[PDB]
Formats: C-alpha cells, sequence, structure tokens
C-alpha cells in the first residue's frame, strides 16, 4: 500500500486517493509575506490539563500517542475554530537529517520534524463522522528544530524502543502533552486536508511559528524505528513527510501581527 518510498510515496497517492489532486490539501508552504492578520481570530485556548494518554502506536507510517477522548478533557477552542475540538492523538514527521522532515515550511525553510496534534470537532459526535465534515478536525502543528533537548518529550523516546516495528504498541498513560508547546501561541491559519491517505479535505490547520527545539539524541531515535515489521528487512522509519502541495484558492491568516 501507500508509504514514502520510490515506488509508493506521495507522488504516487493520487491513483488510490485523487483527492491528493484537490482544492485544499495539505501540507502548504507558509509564505509569511502573504500571510496577512486577521482581526477577526479569537484567542486561541489549549486546554490539555486534563489530558489522558492510553498508548503508543507504530502504525507504519508515524507513531501515534492515543489520547482518551470519549469525554470533553483536553479540547482546542478558539482561533479560528468554531465550538469545542477534542484531542484524539499526536504523531510526528521527521527526516533522515536534519535538514529536512516538516511538512508544512516556512518561506520554504524546512524544520527537522513536525508534531501534530489532532483534534475533531465534538459537534460532530465522533472522528468517524468528523471526517466526513469541511470542518471536521483541527490539527495544530508545532515545528521542531535541532538544538537544546525538550524535557517534555524524553518519556516518548524512552519509549520508542518498545514499538520499533508496524503493529506494536505499548501502554502510555500520563504523559503531558503540554511539555510539547513552544512559549508562544501565535499561528498561521488556513483550511486543508490529512497530509496522509485518505487526504480528507476536514481539516483547520493551526501551524504555531514558534518551533520547540529537541535534541540531535532525541530526534536520533525518532530515526531508530521501522516501517517494516517484526521480522521483515529494516527499513528506517526516515523521511514520513509529505512535500508542500498547491495553495490553489486559499489565503493563510496570521493570528499576529
Ligand atoms: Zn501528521
Amino acid at each position: 500500500h501507500w508509504g514514502y518510498g520510490k515506488h509508493n510515496g506521495p507522488e504516487h497517492w493520487h491513483k488510490d486517493f485523487p483527492i491528493a489532486k484537490g482544492e485544499r490539501q495539505s501540507p502548504v508552504d507558509i509564505d509569511t509575506h502573504t500571510a496577512k492578520y486577521d482581526p477577526s481570530l479569537k484567542p486561541l485556548s489549549v486546554s490539555y490539563d486534563q489530558a489522558t494518554s492510553l498508548r503508543i502506536l507504530n502504525n507504519g507510517h508515524a507513531f501515534n500517542v492515543e489520547f482518551d477522548d470519549s469525554q470533553d478533557k483536553a479540547v482546542l477552542k478558539g482561533g479560528p475554530l468554531d465550538g469545542t475540538y477534542r484531542l484524539i492523538q499526536f504523531h510526528f514527521h521527521w527526516g533522515s537529517l536534519d535538514g529536512q522532515g516538516s511538512e508544512h515550511t516556512v518561506d520554504k525553510k524546512k524544520y527537522a520534524a513536525e508534531l501534530h496534534l489532532v483534534h475533531w470537532n465534538t459537534k460532530y459526535g465522533d472522528f468517524g463522522k468528523a471526517v466526513q465534515q469541511p470542518d471536521g478536525l483541527a490539527v495544530l502543528g508545532i515545528f521542531l528544530k535541532v538544538g537544546s533537548a525538550k524535557p517534555g518529550l524524553q518519556k516518548v523516546v524512552d519509549v520508542l524502543d518498545s514499538i520499533k516495528t508496524k503493529g506494536k504498541s505499548a501502554d502510555f498513560t500520563n504523559f503531558d502533552p503540554r511539555g510539547l508547546l513552544p512559549e508562544s501561541l501565535d499561528y498561521w491559519t488556513y483550511p486543508g486536508s490529512l497530509t496522509t491517505p485518505p487526504l480528507l479535505e476536514c481539516v483547520t490547520w493551526i501551524v504555531l511559528k514558534e518551533p520547540i527545539s529537541v535534541s540531535s539524541e532525541q530526534v536520533l531515535k525518532f530515526r531508530k524505528l521501522n516501517f517494516n515489521g517484526e521480522g521483515e528487512p529494516e527499513e528506517l522509519m526516515v523521511d514520513n513527510w509529505r512535500p508542500a502541495q498547491p495553495l490553489k484558492n486559499r489565503q493563510i491568516k496570521a493570528s499576529f501581527k
């Protein structure tokens, strides 16, 4: 099936998922000079104090830290959002080298990795129903640069050895996602899609301007993961990012001036 290789990578996805060439695909390059401050944006509200993580899973494309979204605990509100969006999981996209890895780019600049905190609009009842709506999801994107270590990320890094291959999962409770957030909540926002098949166009993207710094050793451990399942030839899980897609008829709005 789909992947990030030469014969099943991003340029091949359109064959099974025609929406890959759609009108609001993600990620996109964020041209900072073209982005415009939007006064209609309300303050962004990230409420993760009640977040309840449950487990971490290597799905063969990345690893997901899943949360219990059966109640309104960890939620994202405000900004360009109408209503409440509930956190369901977060994952990253990274490269084989520090010079690449992020999906969104800033003035064509690629960061070492990108964190995606995925939320679904509670007005739709569940994630499945939400992905059938133009405003069903909200993904908070955060860039990762290599430098000082991110203390709040170490617990994730240290559990990766237990989910090396596709299909493996491990209990991962009491992880606080607040430790992965940068100081500033300044952001860019635009309507887009899931960056992996099925590439559904139900996402309101909120990409933070301030990147978090992680250490070389931390990202190196991300690169030790496998795309393959246990007992199969090793295919390092690196460069699991989709490149920038056509902006088309969209405007990127900034929360700051
Ligand atoms: Zn993602």
